């Protein structure tokens, strides 16, 4: 019943491997922050089995969007970036994770999106 989404750009031509990797990029940040400074909801979440929903949106634009709504809901989330062609600089974004966190809340947030 909490459950963490991780939404993943499908305008970056990722294969199957690199949406994996990333989706685990975000799942990782969002969990030990969650850890942090939002335990009780954290341990739930993970001895519940750690549930993820993963979607899809069309830009980055979309990812955008769900920051702005996570962020006025106080939702934990990460935007994720890969490496860049420069190893000084940040990389592409390719997701944004949110919670854990009430499934209700965050499909306020998500629902309207594809599953991957």
């Amino acid at each position: 019943v909490k459950k963490m989404v991780i939404a993943v750009r499908k305008d970056l031509d990722m294969g199957k491997g690199k949406i994996a990797a990333q989706v685990a990029h975000a799942a990782v940040t969002c969990a030990i922050r969650s850890m942090k400074i939002n335990r009780d909801v954290f341990n739930e979440w993970y001895d519940e089995g750690q549930r993820k929903i993963v979607v899809k949106v069309n830009d980055l634009d979309e990812i955008m969007e769900i920051k702005r709504m996570a962020d006025s809901m106080g939702i934990v989330n990460e935007i994720v970036q890969d490496r860049g062609y420069t190893q000084v600089e940040p990389g592409t974004i390719t997701c944004i994770g949110l919670g854990p966190d009430e499934e209700e809340k965050l499909d306020k947030i998500t629902g309207k999106y594809k599953l991957l």
